[PDB]
């Protein structure tokens, strides 16, 4: 705690005084956990928050503190003006939250997909019952029928009736169009906070356990640790699909009931099996289906917008960046000074085009063009129920998407409000898209052998 | 005092009115039961000095705090009560399908004297196919058919169900509605709150603190205007359980292996015996849980679900009025109560209790029991005198079952009844008997 | 004099806490604050007496503590008070649904008809499955006295016989929060439970527990050999293929499936029945359930309470107003000695397991850091237990050294890559048994 002990209470010059306090805070944050990074000019506070001020006196030094709390949300920022005893001005410090997210890493369970073919092995017996245990390869299914040999249905030289057997095993052949990962690690929070003053920026990570206490500035991250990252996730063509998705070795009818793990494809079901008769020749086997394969249901999975993927070989990290993770508590005790918080006004221009349906699976989709001069975290409101409550507008990217469920019937005008800018979006109702492949597959292929 | 008390009452009144707050009738029966941690101080703006009190309160319906505002070395000037009117989170869901028990089966079948079964059986959408080879045999013919161990019988089936339940899917992310109110001189002003933007007036400031994680189930059943949750199939998912027969738009969809066999005639066409088509586990829908902490809003095709009972964060307040001194207050709560409890042990339904609770003021009451009560607290209001709550007693209770509502300690009358019989747990082998 | 005064204030706070709900317990020597937190100080005036308060906020996490040193204006020191969070957990109680396990046998009842079709309704016991074959009487396939051809029936019922090797319970009560806080001064400790609703306001000391009420306790849980396994586990009466699709509820076993059923023909005897499978029983899948590390069980007859102790449940706000004094918060430095041994694989289900020997002089809640992704973000070291476990997912291939950081102690862990364990019993059972009768 050595850098707080230097007292810059009074200097004759005000430029030298602001340079002295800027350096004092600079080495205060630099000496401790903060790292120097490239300053972002476009981040300015949009909002003002509740503040408590005071003064603590240690030995010969008097120091004034301001204490304020901020939602732990990416893009949120607050401004502080530091003045000396009704003199003006010393320094401006902006505190944004650069990163707020929680993540988990997943392990690959299996690959799945539709069934393109069936492999079959079969044998018949003229006499005797079916084998008590039918020989089959791992993950193949067995099928057997007693009493196969009958008059006019014999093989060569076979005279028995209501006797004999026809048995075999089968396995589906599939094409991999999807991979399924399982949530292995618990969910961890990455919060990155930064300070910008005198065209310089210093950043740090934050911890729920350990507060960051510098001499001149203190942050403490408060939260409750309850996060829902879905336990089992499908990935398809680099998209993230969630829903009712089978865990490893779980064959329940639904997405992923045929699992290819390591070398071999596993599945379950009752094979559709029957034979044809010849007089003097061997019986023909008819296999219409082997595994039950409900891969079609995978098309009906939800695709969440609030997550993002990082694919590493065999393992997939999933990140939630968009949500409020708690409260950031700050106490800025810079010396003998007076504090006045600021925030600027936000200017946004916008346009929008919305299309969709009602009482349907897809509901309504909106494409917004949002131009903002400064980065702003904007709560968005609508007459209908919008999926995500807010939207973070940045001067770099101008194209933003958002979806809606209208409990009522919308017209051409669709009112949506981003911060203070109230935007009328042009909407066109399209008929609900037709439902295809909802029904299961009776017959994966027709195998006659 | 009257001149100035009206000065602060009107001054704060238009200070709050300038912002989004709406004027509502003041309720005398809302009074604080608890006092919380406060930090006081004084901020100075130019020549005027203003004293602030800062206090934090749980974001829970029924929670309230009292403040008395005084003039320095004099008392008292004014009472302001802060009350949390609404704390809830909601989401809207889209209708996936209808389901229910299987009342009948539609079947179409065709027979062939000669040849194998068709390689592809033609069937209607969502129907299942069934086929048997080698149908024509001695004594098992149609007229003019003389073949043996040859021919075919093939067909299609679809269950016919009665719609007795509907299933919805969570479409929107989960959002929080919190509404707080202020009462002074028999006038009340209320407002909604936002996790992002604080509502800061000149004289009064509130900030809503939270983390954005909520337990709304992704898929919900609605049955006869109630909301039932459990293991319920998503759209197009046929796993055995509740909702494995889905009626979407016009046609009923299902999956399974039809129970199919034939009967023989000598000179006539063969009769088909269909005992089952779809796997229909609708009976399992009877075992869904019915959560008490939710409430429904039904719109055609879409259902909003609301959770009102839980603590969603903290409300932080800064009251900066002027040259005044602050002293927080809360009243004492008077509640009289009785209870009647019945139930079983190690059983699905456990114990249910009806309590008669009379309270003079609206109170958020933590409730305590030897047994484990489902919901940790209960909100008593002067309006309703009869309240219900359920329990799981791990051991066997006697006649006395002790329950404590706020500070009122209540003896509940308990009577053990045997567990309700378990019925229709087994699946249906045979949905119907179709012979034609 | 300072002695009489520190004893006077120790007694005053002591009777403040005794006057309120706090209970006296055995002082813990090993509890000292490791971290220093943000404090706001001030003075409130009640009538003629002026009192100075310190206010500080703390995460509601088991093992967390903060220190306060109380001085007299211009003099030091009077007394030390440590605020320790003894318990932070949330719990729910569950009711037993069913027992399950692999299929050891099959019970079968069957009857035969020489003439007529199969019965429109087949008689069967509760929870048994029915099976029927038309056209049973055919050439060469008879019982004595049967005249017919392409006619008759064979019907029956079956039930699996299992060995109970697992139990499944359903969450009946909502999740409730247990937080226990303590204060230590002059070798005396006072503890209390906390409530999100009602603050605890004493004369000299005030606490308020802040939280949001959202907790992830799994709705359905398996218990096996007094361990708690979670995953995709069927709710009561739900027969979907997976763990628990054969449920033994009360007296009788219930299940679902299509029985694999056929007969053999004899000339001189009655026909023999072949049942290869009755219920679909996917109990093998139960082997693949995850076993969560952050829970612990309490078993009562027929009901299971499940507790999560390891997570952050909110913030503890404290206001210590002791009168005219000066406050200065402390925390000590943490000394930990450690060794570690890690073995495991990559791109595999089991990933990496690490056993650490962690010796600490005081109880510490340690954030742990690693190059790889460790399962649990932190670990709580206490002087009693020296062996602590933690697992990892390494996206890359580790060497011999695997560095992991417990508080400020930096640990070199010996790593050995072993091949992934072979996957066994992933495929389902076609045939639960071979029954010929
Ligand atoms: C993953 O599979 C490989 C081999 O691939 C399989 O090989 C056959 C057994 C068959 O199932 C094919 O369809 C697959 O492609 C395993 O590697 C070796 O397998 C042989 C089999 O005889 C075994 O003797 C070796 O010990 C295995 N190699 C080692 C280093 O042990 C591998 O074990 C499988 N992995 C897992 C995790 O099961
Ligand atoms: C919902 O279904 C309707 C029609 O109902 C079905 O129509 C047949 C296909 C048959 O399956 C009936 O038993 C059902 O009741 C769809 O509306 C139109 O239906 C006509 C029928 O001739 C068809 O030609 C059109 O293509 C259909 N669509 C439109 C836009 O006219 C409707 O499309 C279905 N809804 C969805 C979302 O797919
Ligand atoms: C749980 O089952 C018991 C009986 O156990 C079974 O009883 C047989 C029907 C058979 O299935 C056995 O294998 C089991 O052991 C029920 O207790 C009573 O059982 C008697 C049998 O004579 C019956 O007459 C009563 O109606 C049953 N009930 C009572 C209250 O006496 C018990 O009811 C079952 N519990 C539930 C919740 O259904």
């Amino acid at each position: 705690g050595g850098i707080a002990k230097i007292d810059v209470h009074n200097i004759e010059d005000i430029e030298q005084y602001k340079k002295a306090i800027t350096q004092k805070l600079q080495t205060s944050l630099s000496l401790f956990k903060y790292a120097k990074t490239k300053n972002l000019p476009h981040i300015k506070p949009i909002y003002k928050y509740i503040t408590i001020e005071g003064t603590e006196t240690a030995e010969g030094i008097e120091s004034a503190y301001i204490e304020s709390e901020v939602p732990a949300l990416a893009g949120t920022s607050i401004g502080f003006k530091i003045n000396s005893k009704e003199g003006k001005h010393l320094l401006d410090v902006i505190a944004y939250v650069k990163s707020a997210s929680y993540s988990s890493v997943y392990t690959k369970l299996y690959s799945t997909g539709p069934t393109s073919g069936i492999n079959t092995k079969h044998d018949e017996l003229c006499t005797g019952p079916c084998p008590a245990n039918i020989n089959h390869q791992v993950g193949w299914l067995t099928f057997a029928r007693e009493r196969t040999s009958s008059h006019g249905c014999e093989e060569f030289g076979c005279l028995a009736v209501s006797d004999g057997c026809v048995f075999g095993s089968c396995q589906d052949i599939i094409k991999e169009e999807l991979s399924v990962y399982r949530k292995e690690t618990e969910e961890v929070t990455d919060v990155e906070l930064c300070l910008t003053f005198s065209d310089k920026t210093y950043c740090t990570n934050l911890n729920p356990v350990t507060p960051i206490i510098t001499d001149l500035f203190e942050v403490q991250f408060k939260t409750v640790e309850t996060y829902s990252l879905p336990r089992i996730v499908a990935v398809q063509n680099h998209e993230i699909k969630i829903g009712q998705i089978n865990d490893l070795g779980v064959y329940s009818k639904g997405c992923g009931n045929v699992q290819k793990v390591n070398g071999t494809i596993y599945g379950n079901g009752v094979p559709r099996f029957d034979y044809l008769c010849h007089l003097a020749s061997r019986k023909e086997v008819i296999v219409r289906k082997c595994f039950d394969n409900d891969y079609q249901a995978c098309k009906f999975l939800q695709s969440p917008a609030s997550y993002r993927l990082e694919e590493d070989s065999g393992t997939v990290t999933i990140i939630d960046y968009k949500k409020i993770l708690g409260t950031i508590k700050m106490k800025a005790i810079l010396g003998d000074v007076k504090y006045k918080t600021f925030a600027d006004s936000v200017d946004i221009t916008a346009e929008g085009s919305c299309t969709g349906c009602i009482n349907c699976f897809e509901n309504i989709h909106c494409e917004l063009t949002l131009h903002t001069t400064i980065e702003a975290s904007c709560p968005i409101k609508s007459s209908c129920t919008v999926f995500h409550d807010r939207i973070l507008v940045t001067p770099n990217e101008h194209k933003y998407a958002l979806k809606m469920v209208c409990t009522e019937k919308p017209g051409n005008t669709l009112t949506i409000k981003v911060c203070n800018t109230k935007v009328e979006a042009s909407m066109a109702l399209v008929d609900a898209k037709p439902i295809i492949e909802l029904a299961p597959v009776d017959q994966t292929a027709y195998i006659r052998e």
